[PDB]
């Protein structure tokens, strides 16, 4: 009964992954090509992509082999590599969400500087200073072990190899919070809200046609439902994350678990979302017989 659950479990996870890989590779492969898709945002698009890609690669299956098993099989040094990288990839993601928002704030706001002074590999720079500080803010105390908890549970995991529990202090677990999502996803929402008023005010009346600013329109709504989204799926583990490290016993680790599970659920959701967008939707049929 417990190989049941070992091999249904086994399943699902190998569906995850090839959901989130294959969207994710599908979303790429429609920007790379389809002339309508070569727009600076969907630069920024790819990033996110990325970031999901390397969740359904790397991340989930060492994941899965945590939850199905119910222990760390990959040692001391990988169990560290792996968190780094999940880390790494959260951060990213909400710091290319809030690029995202501050552009198009920038955009529709003066859309002739814009036009004259943004390109495609100014993008592609934004893009790698971007995943350089992600980089930083999460490699950085990881490697350094600013993380340590020194409670003997916590010891306790430190020295099993076989024990991969993100067990951290308060200090590290509140600071990297605020400065890996928090503060990204608090200016994203802001800046967000604000591109939503601005587009509203112009459809309503740009030398634009507002035939052409209803078009405009719908991109942006698909970038707004990408944000709402990443919102739903990762507030609730910070939120969690920060009750746990001042009360252990508030959050069971199997629902902390399910928090967790309930984000790493967001990198299948793009390319699904993307999907009802006309431009890639069109490509997503060409590209698939
Ligand atoms: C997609 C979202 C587009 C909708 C938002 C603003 C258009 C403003 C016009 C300024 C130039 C558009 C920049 C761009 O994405 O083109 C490459
Ligand atoms: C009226 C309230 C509007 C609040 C929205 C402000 C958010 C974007 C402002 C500055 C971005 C920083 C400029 C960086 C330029 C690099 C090109
Ligand atoms: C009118 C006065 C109202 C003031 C209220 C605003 C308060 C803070 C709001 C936003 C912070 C903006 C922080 C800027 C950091 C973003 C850096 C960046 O790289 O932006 C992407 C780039 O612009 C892509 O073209
Ligand atoms: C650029 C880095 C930004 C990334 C953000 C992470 C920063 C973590 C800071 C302090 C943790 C160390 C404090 C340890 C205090 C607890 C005392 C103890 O464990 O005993
Ligand atoms: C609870 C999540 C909070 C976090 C949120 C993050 C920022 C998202 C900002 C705005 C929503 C974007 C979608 C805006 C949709 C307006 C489109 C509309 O007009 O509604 C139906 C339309 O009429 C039919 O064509
Ligand atoms: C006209 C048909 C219905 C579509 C109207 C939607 C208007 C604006 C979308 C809001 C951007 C939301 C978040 C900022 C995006 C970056
Ligand atoms: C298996 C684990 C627990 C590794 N999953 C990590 C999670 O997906 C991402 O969590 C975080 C992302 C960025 C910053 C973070 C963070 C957790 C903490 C803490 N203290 N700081
Ligand atoms: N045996 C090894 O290669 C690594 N070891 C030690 C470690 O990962 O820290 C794992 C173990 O002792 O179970
Ligand atoms: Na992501
Ligand atoms: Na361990």
């Amino acid at each position: 009964l417990s190989q049941q659950w070992e091999a249904g479990m086994s399943l699902l996870m190998a569906l995850v992954v090839l959901l989130i890989v294959a969207g994710n590779v599908l979303v790429i492969a429609a920007i790379g090509s389809t002339q309508r898709l070569q727009t600076l945002t969907n630069l920024f698009i790819t990033s996110l992509a990325c970031a999901d890609l390397v969740v359904g690669l790397l991340v989930v299956p060492f994941g899965a082999t945590l939850v199905v098993r119910g222990t760390w099989l990959w040692g001391s040094f990988l169990c560290e590599l792996w968190t780094s990288l999940d880390v790494l990839c959260v951060t990213a993601s909400v710091e290319t969400l809030c690029v995202i928002a501050i552009d198009r704030y920038l955009a529709i706001t003066s859309p002739f500087r814009y036009q004259s002074l943004m390109t495609r590999a100014r993008a592609k720079v934004i893009i790698c200073t971007v995943w350089a500080i992600s980089a930083l803010v999460s490699f950085l105390p990881i490697m350094m072990h600013w993380w340590r908890d020194e409670d003997p549970q916590a010891l306790k995991c430190y020295q099993d190899p076989g024990c991969c529990d993100f067990v951290t202090n308060r200090a590290y677990a509140i600071a990297s919070s605020i400065i890996s999502f928090y503060i990204p996803l608090l200016i994203m929402i802001f800046v967000a809200l604000r591109v939503y008023r601005e587009a509203k005010e112009q459809i309503r009346k740009r030398k634009t046609s507002r035939v052409m600013l209803m078009r405009e329109h719908k991109a942006l709504k698909t970038l707004g439902i990408i944000m709402g989204v990443f919102t739903l799926c990762w507030l609730p583990f910070f939120l969690v994350n920060i009750v746990n490290v001042f009360n252990r016993d508030l959050v069971p680790k199997w629902l902390f678990v399910a928090f967790n599970w309930l984000g790493y659920a967001n990198s299948a959701m793009n390319p699904i979302i993307l999907c009802r967008s006309p431009d890639f939707r069109k490509a997503f049929k060409r590209l698939l017989a």
